């Protein structure tokens, strides 16, 4: 029951997703790995909230496993930062390529493209990561890389971290590929990001992506479990925006006392190099 324009709109987004999302992470390579005063207290809280072990499955059948150190009041809490910087950079590139393929994005002024990507790159990265999240094992399955949440409390204590609660709650909605990519579009075309000039154009595009999503759900999900699903998704996007703001401040705090951001991360977060 979608209109012609809505069916074309979903197809272009699905097309962009297919072309730019390396779902097996086969081209993520050359990444760094861990080696073989009230600020620090806050940075310690910042880093200790998302602790993961790492596994690497070699193409030959070998397996490397990394278990992170406990916080002992030292630099060891930074040991996974270079690797995560490389992974974030890889995802950011796919997100930039995603936006560039979309006609509605490419027709915006170049200054607004940059402002929208700076505002939504993290959110779109999280949305893509959720599609490889395994909620039963607490693992992001990134092809031959796996990131497994470290035990602690149990899961209920882990779900107090908002980013982890977001991933579990979003996964439980059991969304289709089309609903994920419409969420990426609504997030990308947010008219209220810092520096956006064509505010009215972006707002109208966002409204159309949300209408298409509302219509998609109504045409393809009649089950009582999916009542209010559209409103649940919009609430998740509002929460993802809040998480985006928390993560930025948390990144800038860590960067203030222990630099790690790659050049592309610096560009996206307003770090000038000076
Ligand atoms: Cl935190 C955090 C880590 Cl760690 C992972 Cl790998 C990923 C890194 Cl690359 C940044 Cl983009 C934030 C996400 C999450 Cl939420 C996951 Cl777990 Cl997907």
């Amino acid at each position: 029951g979608l209109t012609e324009e809505q069916r074309m709109m979903i197809r272009e987004l699905m097309d962009a997703q297919m072309k730019t999302f390396d779902t097996t992470f086969s081209h993520f390579k050359n990444f760094r790995l861990p080696g073989v005063a009230a600020k620090w207290s806050q940075v310690r809280k910042d880093l200790c909230s998302l602790k993961v072990s790492l596994q690497l499955r070699g193409e030959d059948g070998s397996v490397w496993n990394y278990k992170p150190p406990a916080d002992s009041g030292g630099k060891e809490i930074f040991s996974l930062l270079p690797h995560m910087a490389d992974m974030s950079t890889y995802m950011f590139k796919g997100i930039i390529s995603f936006a560039k393929v979309i006609s509605y994005f490419r027709d915006l002024p170049i200054e607004d493209q940059i402002s929208l990507l700076k505002g939504a790159a993290f959110e779109l990265c999280q949305l893509r990561f959720n599609t490889v999240f395994n909620a039963e094992t607490g693992t992001w399955e990134c092809g031959r890389l796996s990131y497994c949440l470290e035990d602690t409390g149990g899961f209920q204590q882990l779900l107090l971290e908002p980013m982890l609660k977001f991933h579990y709650m979003l996964k439980k909605l059991q969304l289709h590929e089309e609903e994920y990519v419409l969420m990426q579009a609504i997030s990308l075309f947010s008219p209220d990001r810092p520096g956006v000039l064509q505010h009215r154009v972006v707002d109208q595009l966002q409204e159309q992506f949300a209408i298409t999503l509302k219509s998609y759900i109504e045409c393809n999900r009649p089950q009582p479990a999916h009542r209010f699903l559209f409103l649940k998704i919009m609430a998740m996007l509002t929460e993802l925006r809040s998480i985006n703001a928390q993560h930025t401040q948390r990144l800038l705090r860590i960067q203030d006392i222990h630099p790690f951001a790659t050049p592309l991360m610096q560009e996206l977060f307003g770090i000038t190099g000076s």
